[PDB]
């Protein structure tokens, strides 16, 4: 399932992201910001059930219980996903947080084509309840999507109720190979941007999200 | 224009407001909450255009820019709307802020039918651009409307270019009293409950959000 | 008790208030800044008990418990009060709010010397449990203390436990007019003035709090 | 320099903290906040300089300015650190962050003595400014200060203005291993623990802040 979060309010923050002239301070709280928001449409499509609550006046009545907000495992994968997360934890406070850490496994002749055999480097996720939880794997950029899928490899083993992916910009590329291989996931995204260069970098993008958001 | 924003994140909300078994500082909390994500819902909703940025590998692009959120008049009719207004201004930073208060011309012999007389006792409001300026009313509650349309009495006669009202739970009286005499009128609601008592208190509405959240 | 918060991080914010090439986002942010901080030196006042707590290795040790942020009665008065308040509940979070408004006896002759007759024409206060409670009366500015002591003036009758005062600028004889009237009163303030002018206006001063963030 | 602040409002929250009772998002939500308090510490002992500032009815008068609020470096030490920075960086928005991994060198025969040849497996650190920045590294467990150490090794190097050191228990041995080392370290901290386990383990401590924060 693919959601492209483009509403305005979005697109406003992203256009944001994407120009150059944003410093650090505010392109990093533009990362927390929208993490809350795209917490918010992921809220919207978990499981809830119907319950009953009495008013003050004594009037028991209907409403929604969204009990699934109690079963969340986000995993942030550094470095950029941490502000992301950051906010994405002000719409699922219930959540257990995993770290994941992955590195293209350093070759010497420069070749990013479709994969750049990615490696995990530091792992520490809680336990996953198989078809209970709904695991949601935060990284601000999706580009050849080698780094989510590897990340993905590990995770699609526990066997998680629901399964959802938060970018803020993923690619043309990386959002079909990915739901190709996995589509029952739940991708969210804001915006899906045509193509990659040959580095592997996004276009148009918004540059690298970890040195703009931390150096 | 009505908005009813009944989505599972906010109904989940209203619910936990709606339970008499809430406490202060969650009851509170969720008004700020909501006022930021209704805060959301008129910001997908305001006048922006079309922009282009350059991203850092250098690629002019397209983007939105909601430039409304330069011309916004928050109004708070107090005592409720305090909290309301607090998580508003999370959405709207640049808007500028106005204080009323009003109370039921203090009759004797319990009428409230239609119109329970209302007077303002206070009011501070910056000064509002006609036709520019898109001013937001926010009170939790809409029962009788006797308050609301007592704001708008005066608010109408700055002509803004909008006028958003944003309440958590409004009556069906008073949603149709203020639509039908003001149409262009763009109210916010989460819900929108059925009746209201012969005390003016809504039905099965939650109480009084004042002193719910207050004392 | 007087307190005078002057610590470089308050005076740094302070400063930055006084300025007036301020904007509103950013004085009314310093406001909510402020009132976290002063908030967070009442709490270092506060009546606490020594408490034992088991780690996880399993070691029952002490530990301090401020058991008063349990009885906390914040009092705002509108309408620069508002801001500050809001910072001063991030660290009283369990505190009822009280509601105040005060206008100075509308004369005619503009005579403002030491008294300006003020009226309250809006209170509405939670139940103030006689020495149990510590009331927090908010206003940023105390200048005549005319505003403060109309307020106080009500509150003695209470008979709380303490009362304290959270004020940025206060003036020389604003503050003597109150503690030497009420010298048990815990009065909290980063500056302290030299003088006002014949209008009322503190000198320095920063100008008017409440159409500096609101307007 | 060491700087133990062990006020009311910090040993408040380093109670519940200590206390195994305390879930995870309050116990989450409490290393932020201390962020925040020892971040506001840090701050009243940075370089400022006295400026003056024209308020609004034309007064230049003389104000502080913590310029070096602009020369912050601050160092996430996984995996614990990050919640402690979040709430760093509300007192520090303009600092550049660097992202640090360490590693006992993984032995075989249980020993951890006084040291643990601990391993860098992760290094994101941007460029720091000699004798200009003022680096802060976080980590709120400061055990055997092995980890701190070999972290410290490499900031030493940068010769940047100040060195803090931001923990929120740190043990007696760790503390006094670091400063005997270097001197010249401003070390704040909330609370000293006696002694420390054969494990390296704080006792009595308050479990592991790394699964008590994100599992
Ligand atoms: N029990 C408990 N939950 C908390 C506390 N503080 C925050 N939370 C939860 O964590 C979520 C996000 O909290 P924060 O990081 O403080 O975010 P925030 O900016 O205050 O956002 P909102 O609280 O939603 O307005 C909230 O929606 C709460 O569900 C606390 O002190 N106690
Ligand atoms: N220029 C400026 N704007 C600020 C500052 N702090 C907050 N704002 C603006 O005010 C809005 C809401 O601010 P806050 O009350 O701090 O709300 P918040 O919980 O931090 O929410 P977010 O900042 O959106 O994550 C933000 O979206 C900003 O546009 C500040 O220090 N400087
Ligand atoms: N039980 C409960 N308490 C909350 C919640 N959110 C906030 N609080 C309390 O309210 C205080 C201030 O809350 P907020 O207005 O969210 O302030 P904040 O900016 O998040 O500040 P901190 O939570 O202290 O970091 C906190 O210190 C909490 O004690 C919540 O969801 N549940
Ligand atoms: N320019 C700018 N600075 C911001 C903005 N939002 C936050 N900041 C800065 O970041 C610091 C911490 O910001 P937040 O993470 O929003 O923290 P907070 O809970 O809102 O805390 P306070 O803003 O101090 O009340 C603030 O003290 C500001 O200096 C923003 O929209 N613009
Ligand atoms: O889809 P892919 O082509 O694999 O690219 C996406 C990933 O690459 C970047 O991380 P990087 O390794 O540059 O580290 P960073 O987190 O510090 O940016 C980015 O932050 C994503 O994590
Ligand atoms: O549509 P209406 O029938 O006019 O009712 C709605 C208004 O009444 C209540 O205010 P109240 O006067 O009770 O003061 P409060 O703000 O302290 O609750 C409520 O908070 C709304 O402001
Ligand atoms: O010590 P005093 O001389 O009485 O002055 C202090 C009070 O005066 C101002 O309120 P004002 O009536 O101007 O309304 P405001 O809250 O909108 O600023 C100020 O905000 C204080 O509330
Ligand atoms: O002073 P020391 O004895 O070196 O111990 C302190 C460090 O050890 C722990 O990290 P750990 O390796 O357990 O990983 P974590 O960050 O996930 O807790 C703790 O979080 C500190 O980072
Ligand atoms: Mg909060
Ligand atoms: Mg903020």
């Amino acid at each position: 399932p693919l959601y492209v979060i483009d509403k305005p309010i979005t697109l406003h923050i992203l256009t944001q992201l994407r120009d150059k002239y944003t410093d650090q301070i505010n392109f990093r709280k533009n990362l927390v910001r929208l993490g809350r928001i795209l917490g918010y449409e992921i809220s919207n499509t978990l499981d809830y059930e119907i319950v009953e609550v009495e008013t003050p006046l004594g009037v028991k009545t209907k409403g929604v219980d969204i009990t699934d907000l109690n079963n969340i495992v986000i995993i942030n994968i550094l470095r950029a996903a941490v502000p992301l997360v950051e906010g994405l934890l002000k719409a699922f406070p219930k959540a257990r947080q995993g770290v994941i850490g992955a590195s293209r496994v350093e070759v010497d002749g420069k070749e990013v084509p479709k994969d750049m055999d990615v490696y995990i480097y530091y792992k520490k996720i809680p336990d996953i309840r198989a078809k209970v939880d709904n695991v949601i794997i935060a990284d601000p950029m999706i580009a050849t999507a080698s780094t989510m899928l590897k990340v993905l490899e590990e995770v699609v083993k526990a066997n998680p109720k629901r399964i959802y992916i938060v970018s803020i910009i993923s690619s043309e590329y990386g959002v079909n190979k990915i739901l190709s291989k996995y589509p029952f996931i739940y991708l969210f995204t804001v915006a899906i941007d045509p193509e990659l260069n040959n580095k592997g970098y996004i276009l148009p993008g918004l540059g690298d999200a970890g040195d703009r958001a931390f150096g």
